[PDB]
């Protein structure tokens, strides 16, 4: 049992029944007055999703192409909110604790995950600092109480290789103590020349039941990325149009080898303490400590040469970053009735503390020819170094009541945050400080008809520290999100099908804004995003599965001083849609055989804020083939073949600006062997 901080429920194929992402306590999706999606392990495997970001490509209201084919960082753009998207990720109920002002953003490998939950819209009432589009919660694999061993091996195009193991089971005869150990070695060249991706990782977990009332789970996670793939972009000039010839830049071009490093080491440890005091009272403590090192050397293009026509100007970023982060969450929950109302009453206290020590380097590099490049001119003319020590502290006190009365399901939430942010410039000695407090609230109401139909309304709020400063150096007031949401959910009792529609209106306040010829940013900007998301999980035939999604997003700068008032942010398609299907045969000569595939539509988008050039829309096809060799007398050994972007479309996924456009991933072919015993 133990609802507190756990999803529970069941999962079948691609469909989960319950989640805790919106409640911090197990609640059926059908009875939750928020838009929640769950991506199961199976879905992650079936679509051959290599990253958390790619796992999200069949979920509505999420755009997955912020830096195109890059896999260095997880960019999950929700309801159109691309800024600070890298900070959307929670792991096991706790913020990842990276610093989106630095290069020190963490990445969790999907191999270690049981599920991915997605919460749309402002959600600070239970989490604190966060973005107005929503948040993502990763649930790691946990120790199983029966023996489970799996070895996995994979090989594909682009020099893709991966090997992993996954071992779990009990350690005593009474099954009160259990362990899990997951390992991973993997690598890939990219579609990009002179680029490499490489990762090694291990995660030990240990669960100990003390009594019927207490479980303690201890977790470690150690990950080393000696190479971080590609994190570059090139001008719209030679990608969305020709440049100086029919010359268009290849989907394979680079910056400078011999000065191309990205080394990221992540060391996490934590525990989850679950104690039931009563059938009424339960308590939980989630704790995670993170220590990471990032080392970066990157020469990159910035515009065309004014001198040499088919050459790009290049610049250099270098970084040595050490991040230390503590997060704890303390929860107390009472479940009780007051006459005809059932209350699930949660009070909590959470604490985040982060310290980032950064040494930044910058300079100018040699110009490079975009078509037919000559490498080896790696001399840099360095600019003044920039060294900082960044600190962030957040203390939150929150209270929630989930009230069930008759068919009504109500949600009431209140939270108070104290945030302290420091920036010491170690090059100049100057120190910026800022302390403030924010209240946030949420009210939700849902009606559960006994046919499985649930309409609902929700009001929700968020805040996030402002990335920009008055430029007098103090940070600006934190941004604020406010959402009204109307939704409809449907599950047919008994059916493994689930349908939802979500209508949303989000306002983001205090966004930084300035006149183009102004020095000082000011916090008077405003962004509004409204739209509709439709999502369907359909089961038929006992062996045909289906996923469908449609998204409409109207996001606008409703208030700006920069001359882009009324405009639509770049990287925000008005329309997206997807569909996936998987057919298995369980009887006949084709037994143990699986076939699946799907398609993904991303509407046209703006290349630039100033809305002067469009990035073409695109439709991509994914396919898979699998076979359980168990049917041939090889028990627990099965084989998969995957292909994403099957038609191998060469396209620009998105652009950060007219100077930085990103190529989508080329065809990815993958073949995997899994062995249980
Ligand atoms: C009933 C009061 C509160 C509940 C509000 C939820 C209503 C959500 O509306 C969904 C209506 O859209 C259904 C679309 O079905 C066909 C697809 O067409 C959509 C293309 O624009
Ligand atoms: C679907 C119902 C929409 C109601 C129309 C909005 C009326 C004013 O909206 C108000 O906004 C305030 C701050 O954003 C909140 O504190 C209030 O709860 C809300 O009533
Ligand atoms: C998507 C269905 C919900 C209807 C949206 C209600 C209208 C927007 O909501 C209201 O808008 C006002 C002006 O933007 C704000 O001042 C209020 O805080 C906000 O509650
Ligand atoms: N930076
Ligand atoms: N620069
Ligand atoms: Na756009």
């Amino acid at each position: 049992v133990f609802a507190l901080g756990n999803n529970l429920g069941s999962t079948d194929g691609y469909l989960a029944t319950h989640s805790q992402i919106a409640t911090k306590t197990s609640k059926p999706l059908l009875e939750t007055s928020q838009t929640v999606s769950v991506i199961t392990r199976e879905q992650i495997d079936d679509t051959a999703s290599k990253t958390v970001q790619q796992a999200m490509r069949y979920t509505p209201g999420i755009f997955t192409g912020q830096v195109g084919a890059s896999n260095r960082y997880d960019y999950v753009v929700m309801r159109g909110f691309a800024d600070n998207s890298v900070d959307n990720i929670y792991l096991d109920g706790l913020k990842a604790m990276g610093d989106s002002g630095t290069f020190s953003s963490m990445q969790v490998d999907p191999y270690f995950l049981e599920r991915i939950d997605v919460l749309k819209g402002p959600s600070s009432v239970l989490y604190g600092r966060s973005l107005p589009g929503g948040l993502v919660a990763l649930t790691s694999k946990k120790p199983l109480y029966e023996d489970y061993r799996q070895i996995t091996g994979s090989i594909g195009n682009m020099g893709q290789k991966e090997m992993g193991f996954d071992f779990s089971g009990p350690l005593d005869e009474e099954k009160r103590i259990a362990y899990r150990l997951i390992g991973l070695g993997k690598g890939s060249d990219t579609q990009f020349d002179h680029v490499k991706e490489e990762r090694y990782a291990i995660a030990p977990t240990l669960a100990i039941d003390f009594s019927d009332d207490t479980t303690l789970t201890l977790q470690g996670y150690l990950q080393h990325d000696p190479n971080g793939g590609y994190h570059g972009g090139v001008p719209a000039d030679g990608t969305l149009s020709h440049h100086n010839g029919r010359h268009i830049s290849r989907e394979f071009f680079d910056g400078e080898p011999s000065k191309d490093d990205f080394d990221r080491t992540q060391r996490m440890f934590g525990y989850q303490l679950e104690h039931r005091i009563d059938d009424v009272w339960s308590a939980r403590q989630n704790f995670r400590y993170l220590d990471s090192d990032v080392d970066l050397s990157q020469v990159y293009a910035y515009g065309w040469s004014a001198s040499e026509p088919n050459k790009l100007n290049r610049y250099f970023s270098g970084a040595r970053e050490h991040l230390q982060a503590y997060i704890v969450d303390n929860m107390l929950q009472a479940e009780f009735a007051t006459g005809a109302a059932r209350h699930t009453l949660l009070t909590g206290l959470d604490y985040q503390r982060r310290r980032t020590v950064v040494d930044w380097r910058s300079g100018s590099a040699s110009a490079l020819d975009a078509f037919n490049p000559v490498y080896g001119d790696d001399a840099i003319s360095y600019f003044p170094d920039d060294n900082h020590t960044r600190r962030l502290e957040q203390t939150g006190v929150y209270l929630q009541d989930l009230i069930d009365i008759d068919q009504w399901r109500f949600s009431l939430g209140l939270r108070q945050d104290w945030v302290s942010v420091t920036d010491k410039n170690r090059s100049t000695g100057s120190k910026a400080d800022d302390d403030w407090e924010k209240f946030t609230g949420r009210i939700g109401a849902l009606y559960l008809f006994d046919n499985g139909l649930a309409p609902y309304v929700s009001y929700s709020e968020s805040f996030n520290p402002n990335a920009y400063s008055d430029a007098s150096g103090t940070p600006l007031a934190p941004t604020e999100g406010k959402q009204w949401e109307l939704g409809l959910k449907f599950q047919a009792p008994g059916s493994n099908s689930f349908y939802t529609a979500s209508l949303f209106h989000i306002t983001q306040e205090n966004v930084a804004s300035k006149e183009p010829q102004d020095n000082f940013y000011t916090s008077v900007g405003e962004v509004r995003s409204q739209g509709l998301e439709l999502e369907a999980h359909t089961q038929l035939s006992d062996n045909l599965k289906l996923l469908g999604s449609y998204t409409y997003t109207d996001i606008t700068y409703t208030k700006s001083l920069d001359g882009n008032q009324g405009h639509t942010p770049n990287q925000a398609p008005k329309h997206m849609a997807s569909l996936w299907a998987d057919y298995a045969f369980d009887a006949g000569p084709l037994s143990g055989l699986s076939i699946g595939g799907g398609a993904r539509y991303v509407g046209e988008t703006w290349a630039d804020k100033e809305n002067t050039l469009r990035v073409p829309d695109y439709t991509l096809v994914d396919a898979r083939i699998g076979y359980d060799l168990g049917k041939l007398g090889l028990k627990g050994l099965d084989v998969s073949l995957n292909a994403n972007n099957l038609l191998d479309k060469d396209y620009v996924a998105s652009c950060y600006s007219l100077d930085f456009c990103y190529f989508g991933e080329k065809r990815n072919v993958t073949a995997t062997v899994n062995y249980q015993f």
